[PDB]
């Protein structure tokens, strides 16, 4: 009883700060960047969208993305499966992922009850190749690994 | 004796209906697409060519790709692993995944022996940037596990 | 005890030989391909980054790239994870992966001290679409299984 998950998400993005999809203020990892805008029908979350698609594949089932996370986390208990770890990249020319990665890990460990030691992420950069390279998007590539309980 | 397996694939397609490579009638996870000509050697499936390959590399090995997807359980078999399961994403502005989803599902779990449990699917858009979102192109990724027998 | 991890790089290139970041000699997989220029700080191996990024996800952590990726062999031993596998995916237009495929999957083998059977790398074109489609790009995906010894 060992499961692969995988997930993934892109969203377009503004340089602007902000002021079905509208331009808002940019959530990423549960962490606002008040100088970035999303396009987006929910807040457009691209690493808690991929995680919790990562979660979900593991298990094979299928606008605050916090709540998403939170159900992943009641459904992984009710289905009898735990979080071996996740690992999640984040491909962005904006933001940068070091100065928010604590933060964020903190926001995947709580939501998930799982330790910052089961939670990796990492930020790279399109090379200013693409709508990502020239800051029109950003996505995020995330994999679980889940075992059944006990 | 686990072991992680990744693939990908991706085709040039056209919103025509169809009238080395051609276009043609589409083929997804063993499903027609009347409505979407593919670019392809092949009959172009991104999703069998891309799970195929996720097999292969879990086991470190290397025009109807049924086929290929019947070896790769013959090929698994001979090597003594079992899958725990897979799980894909096709990246895609069309086709929607979801109405031919139940269905790619039963393709994958009767191809390869295993059950509809064992196979995750699931569509994304790209958001309508660049080839793939304006409908030039679809891609797959696909990853599995693998247990060894027994 | 068993961890997934994950990968990802992409940098600019050139089909010239090539006569902080500048134009040099393509290393991919610690294999020179002395006819495609890279642009990049280091060396530019796509290969060796997202491996090494791959193996240090699974643990949780954060101009020749063979050093990062023997720096990793020492963190696995100090951090008790033994590799289960590796599988990774270049896509490139250029270079073919399969005549330098058997001399890379050595250049890794060697460097963690794994077998050949434990290391699985696959080249895909990116159908001559986008950047990478057109030569200007090449792009890495790699996945790890770490077990926890012994
Ligand atoms: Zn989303
Ligand atoms: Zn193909
Ligand atoms: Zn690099």
């Amino acid at each position: 009883g060992v499961r692969i998950g995988q997930g993934y998400d892109i969203h377009q993005i503004r340089v602007g700060p902000p002021e079905k999809q509208s331009f808002k203020r940019l959530t990423i990892g549960g962490v606002p960047v008040e100088t970035i805008s999303v396009l987006s029908h929910s807040d457009g979350d691209v690493i808690f969208h991929a995680l919790v698609d990562a979660l979900l594949g593991g298990m094979s089932c299928s606008k605050n993305s916090l709540s998403f996370l939170r159900y992943a986390r009641l459904l992984l208990y009710k289905r009898n499966y735990a979080i071996a770890n996740v690992d999640i990249i984040v491909i962005a020319e904006v933001p940068k992922i070091s100065p928010i990665r604590e933060e964020i890990v903190r926001n995947i460990s709580s939501a998930l009850g799982i330790s910052e030691s089961q939670v990796s992420l990492k930020g790279k950069t399109h090379e200013q190749l693409g709508p990502v390279g020239q800051k029109k998007a950003i996505e995020c590539f995330a994999n679980a690994l889940l075992i059944r309980k006990q």
